[PDB]
């Protein structure tokens, strides 16, 4: 579990991040979309996309990226208790998307790598830190929708 020290850590930061979610959202997405091109795979939405700059340009894209982060944001500010939100979201990208755990482990590394680049003051080691054990929480309690469904990892 997180402290609330550490989940106060995590909330300052992502209080930044709200500050321009559609920014840091396309970041993050063409972040993994570069560093892991399989994931790009999955998406018949963005599979004509093949440089960064095309990338950089969709709206849609950009659409995502507000996606992604919003219910991330939804789900880091319950703290933990976030049985509700995270339910319907293993669900979806288990048996629907097809979303292996290995590429959400991917997605957190592409979020930790983008805040320290546009929040490297108020994100030190010890923010990071935290960040990484909740995003580690989330991965942890999907992983285990997961198994429940027959599609662990
Ligand atoms: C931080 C973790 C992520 C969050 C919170 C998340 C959030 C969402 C949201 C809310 C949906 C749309 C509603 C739904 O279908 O459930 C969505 C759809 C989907 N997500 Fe994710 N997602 C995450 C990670 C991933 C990753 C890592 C992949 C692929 C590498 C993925 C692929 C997709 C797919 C293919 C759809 C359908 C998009 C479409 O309609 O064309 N997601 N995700």
């Amino acid at each position: 579990v997180l402290s609330e020290g550490e989940w106060q850590l995590v909330l300052h930061v992502w209080a930044k991040v709200e500050a321009d979610v559609a920014g840091h959202g396309q970041d993050i997405l063409i972040r993994l979309f570069k560093s892991h091109p399989e994931t790009l795979e999955k998406f018949d939405r963005f599979k004509h996309l093949k440089t960064e700059a095309e990338m950089k340009a969709s709206e849609d894209l950009k659409k995502h990226g507000v996606t992604v982060l919003t219910a991330l944001g939804a789900i880091l500010k319950k703290k933990g208790h976030h049985e509700a939100e995270l339910k319907p979201l293993a669900q979806s990208h288990a048996t629907k998307h097809k979303i292996p755990i290995k590429y959400l482990e991917f997605i957190s590394e592409a979020i930790i790598h983008v805040l320290h680049s546009r929040h490297p003051g108020d994100f030190g080691a010890d923010a990071q830190g935290a960040m990484n054990k909740a995003l580690e929480l989330f991965r942890k309690d999907i992983a285990a929708k997961y198994k429940e469904l027959g599609y662990q990892g």
